[PDB]
């Protein structure tokens, strides 16, 4: 009974709708690789466990459909997203009370995420879906290739790499929960400053983007970081900048939070458990956005 309105993102979504009850929800058709062979059980398997995971700064999964050629994820549907509410306010700057209740509301969905052994991996801020309510959700959760369904590939993908860690930059080959404080410490900071922080053009760009503003990392900071796969000797060496000239003029509580969310050793970076107990945070509170919908 469910018709497509309306394209919201590109897998591609739609809003779908009821033709009877007017219910709406997005639509996900994620097309693979192959024609007939369908999605390996095992990936259905992981995929429909997270039906019965819920939290309510994680995006409700509603039911999972697979066919010999697709993919269809249904979940609820929220109308906007920190992307768009970002550049709605951007020549003024989203209030700090609703920055921190953002950030701690994403903190709260990463360590529910992160304690049963989920991993986001492309945190991004038009992945992350906003109400009328104040409330924020994780949302678009780069999972597929990790629960192995086989996404048809794409030989000349466009990938926005501004929120990448850098140890996925420089080829760690196991992937840790601390890849996602990364992400959301780089939204922090894009949405006190009102730009992307790291809006690099290349793997490389990435790297050397992070490097000028935090330093070049050696293994003062971060031990072993020279043993990393794409680590290279022959980087140049910046000196580090101070967070006061990285995040102005956000206050000593948030910078000594975004510089534990940004450190460069992934084993020492805060957990997202640990950053909830921080002293940026003794103030929060839930205010709401004003959308125009
Ligand atoms: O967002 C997507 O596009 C997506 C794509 C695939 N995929 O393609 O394999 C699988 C899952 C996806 N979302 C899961 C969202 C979710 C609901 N409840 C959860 C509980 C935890 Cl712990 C962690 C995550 C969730």
């Amino acid at each position: 009974n469910f018709q497509k309105v309306e394209k919201i993102g590109e897998g591609v979504v739609y809003k779908a709708r009821n033709k009877l009850t007017g219910e709406v929800v997005a639509l996900k058709k994620i097309r693979l690789d192959t024609e007939t062979e369908g999605v390996p059980s095992t990936a259905i398997r992981e995929i429909s466990l997270l039906k019965e995971l819920n939290h309510p700064n994680i995006v409700k999964l509603l039911d999972v459909i697979h066919t010999e050629n697709k993919l269809y994820l249904v979940f609820e549907f929220l109308h906007q997203d920190l992307k768009k509410f970002m550049d709605a306010s951007a020549l003024t700057g989203i209030p700090l009370p609703l920055i921190k209740s953002y950030l701690f509301q994403l903190l709260q969905g990463l360590a529910f995420c992160h304690s049963h052994r989920v991993l986001h991996r492309d945190l991004k801020p038009q992945n992350l879906l906003i109400n009328t309510e104040g409330a924020i959700k994780l949302a678009d959760f780069g999972l597929a290739r990790a629960f192995g369904v086989p996404v048809r590939t794409y030989t000349h993908e466009v990938v926005t790499l501004w929120y990448r860690a850098p140890e996925i930059l420089l080829g760690c080959k196991y992937y840790s929960t601390a890849v996602d404080i990364w992400s959301l410490g780089c939204i922090f900071a894009e949405m006190v400053t009102r730009r992307a922080l790291f809006p690099g053009d290349s793997e490389i760009d990435q790297l050397f983007r992070i490097f000028r503003t935090l330093g070049t990392p050696d293994e003062v900071v971060w031990p072993g970081v020279t043993s990393m796969p794409d680590y290279k000797p022959s980087f140049p060496k910046w000196a580090r900048q101070d967070f006061s000239k990285v995040v102005p003029p956000l206050d000593e509580d948030g910078r000594s939070l975004l510089s534990q969310m940004l450190h460069y050793d992934p084993n020492k970076r805060i957990s997202a458990k640990a950053a909830l107990a921080h002293p940026f945070f003794q103030d929060v509170t839930k205010p709401v956005p004003h959308l125009r919908l």
